């Protein structure tokens, strides 16, 4: 496992997201599955001029799954998934000018909501999530796990959990008063009314 210190941006951004007081928490989701339907495009269309970037998965799903025990909602996709380089380096690009332009709108009046058009949505996590695990697998690299609680850091290693062929599971370890999106009805009424019109079969998981 190793290491690694937000740069000041993204760690002030985590903490605007962490401490303001905003209660439409919910649209997270649409965040998360919007950035899960942009990796399935990704993967399909490079499978349009190579078949064989399907050897590692032809399904093109998104699947939904809370753990009530756990107290975690998964959204697993088989998208293209990140590299360690995207995990590290290419990311850490696109989270510093997304937050810059994000904190830029934000004081002109905009808000937390509109945080996707941004590029930096996937952090809505925290809106309702204490911890984010994220296990991805790309065609170019080995599985590998990135883990953020904020604060200022994150880590990264090699998973040695179960294979997932190609796609990313982002892991939301819910904060104790969010577990409404554990429920199958609260995540149902959200996927409805944000990500109807989504591409590819959302599978919402039961207990
Ligand atoms: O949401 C994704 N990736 C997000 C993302 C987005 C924007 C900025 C940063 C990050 C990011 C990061 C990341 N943020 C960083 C911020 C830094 F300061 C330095 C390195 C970083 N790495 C790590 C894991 C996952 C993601 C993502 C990509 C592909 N397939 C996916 N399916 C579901 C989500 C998903």
């Amino acid at each position: 496992m190793e290491t690694f210190a937000f740069q000041a941006e993204i760690a002030q951004l985590m903490s605007l997201i962490i401490n303001t007081f905003y209660s439409n928490k919910e649209i997270f989701l649409r965040e998360l599955i919007s950035n899960s339907s942009d990796a399935l495009d990704k993967i399909r269309y490079e499978s349009l001029t190579d078949p064989s970037k399907l050897d590692s998965g032809k399904e093109l799903h998104i699947n939904l799954i809370p753990n009530k025990q756990d107290r975690t909602l998964t959204i697993v996709d088989t998208g293209i998934g990140m590299t360690k380089a995207d995990l590290i380096n290419n990311l850490g690009t696109i989270a510093k000018s997304g937050t810059k332009a994000f904190m830029e709108a934000l004081q002109a009046g905009a808000d937390i909501s509109m945080i996707g058009q941004f590029g930096v949505g996937f952090y809505s996590a925290y809106l309702v999530a204490e911890k984010v695990t994220v296990i991805t697998k790309h065609n170019d690299d080995e599985q590998y796990a990135w883990e953020s609680s904020a604060g200022g850091s994150f880590t990264v290693r090699t998973d040695t959990g179960e294979p997932m062929g190609r796609g990313t599971k982002v892991i939301l370890h819910l904060k104790e008063d969010q577990t409404e999106y554990l429920e199958e009805r609260r995540i149902k009424e959200i996927v409805k009314k944000h990500s109807q019109f989504i591409g590819y079969p959302i599978t919402l998981f039961v207990e």
